[PDB]
């Protein structure tokens, strides 16, 4: 998260921190996701695509800090990665970006709701945010496009949703972004997501409800002018979700 503020792990409790073992023991951060139900959290298939193995992955609720143990979290493995059988990559457009990892502890329980672990909702059909809506990200992705190092400290940012007739305009995405998508950024260019930050929830309040309305998906660089993030558009997978969970 270029840009925004620290924050901790007990205003987004919905946030899952999923790392990757790797032969020889060490362990690295991957990609954000969000808990939709006690044994179910859904992320990105492009953050796992090119290594398939549900067993290298950890996944971490509760978790606050990259690298140390915050009181209260919950460690997790995967019982069942499910990746969407029509993704794909174009050179900067993905599709169907979106998967569900079933998690289990080591004793085979699923997630324990507590204040520092809970579900984040799914939207309804047809009705997602009116563009101009602030919905806001989270992350342990990169503070600047430059840096190699991820931060220690949990980040968040405010951004607002843009049209599909604006994104598609020939100076931000064309027809390279399609309705299934949908684009976010700040007005002056100055906070966004980043590298780090996919898989990772776009949650925006309406009619009174925080909802699941995008999952961190791609873009042009990061808080770059005229490149909005994009991200997929949950509402229409929703017989996709129910079907696979
Ligand atoms: N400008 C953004 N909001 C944004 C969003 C997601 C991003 C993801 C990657 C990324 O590296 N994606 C990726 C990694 C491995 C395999 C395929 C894509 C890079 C820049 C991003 C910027």
């Amino acid at each position: 998260i270029i840009g925004g503020e620290f924050t901790t792990i007990e205003n987004q409790p919905w946030f899952a921190a999923i790392y990757r073992r790797h032969r020889g023991g060490s362990v690295t951060y991957v990609c954000g996701g969000s808990l939709m139900s006690p044994c179910w959290v859904i992320s990105a298939t492009h953050c796992f695509i090119d290594y398939p193995k549900k067993e290298d992955y950890i996944v971490y609720l509760g978790r606050s800090r990259l690298n140390s143990n915050t009181q209260g979290e919950m460690k997790f493995e995967v019982e069942n990665l499910i990746l969407h059988k029509d993704y794909s990559a174009d050179t900067l457009a993905h599709h169907n970006d979106i998967a569900l990892l079933k998690i289990r502890s080591k004793e085979g329980r699923c997630a324990q709701p507590s204040r520092t672990i809970q579900t984040i909702c799914l939207p309804s059909m047809y009705n997602d945010p009116q563009f101009g809506t602030s919905c806001e990200i989270t992350g342990f992705g990169k503070e600047q496009s430059t840096d190699y190092l991820y931060p220690e400290q949990l980040k968040m940012t405010v951004v607002k949703l843009i049209s599909h007739r604006e994104c598609q305009q020939p100076h931000y995405y064309g027809s390279e972004v399609t309705t299934k998508m949908l684009c976010a950024a700040d007005p002056q260019w100055k906070t966004d997501s980043c590298q780090g930050d996919s898989g990772g929830p776009l949650v925006c309040s309406l009619q009174g409800r925080m909802t699941l309305t995008g999952i961190v998906s791609w873009g042009r660089g990061c808080a770059l002018k005229d490149k909005p993030g994009v991200y997929t558009r949950v509402s229409h997978f929703l017989p996709w979700i129910r079907s696979h969970t």
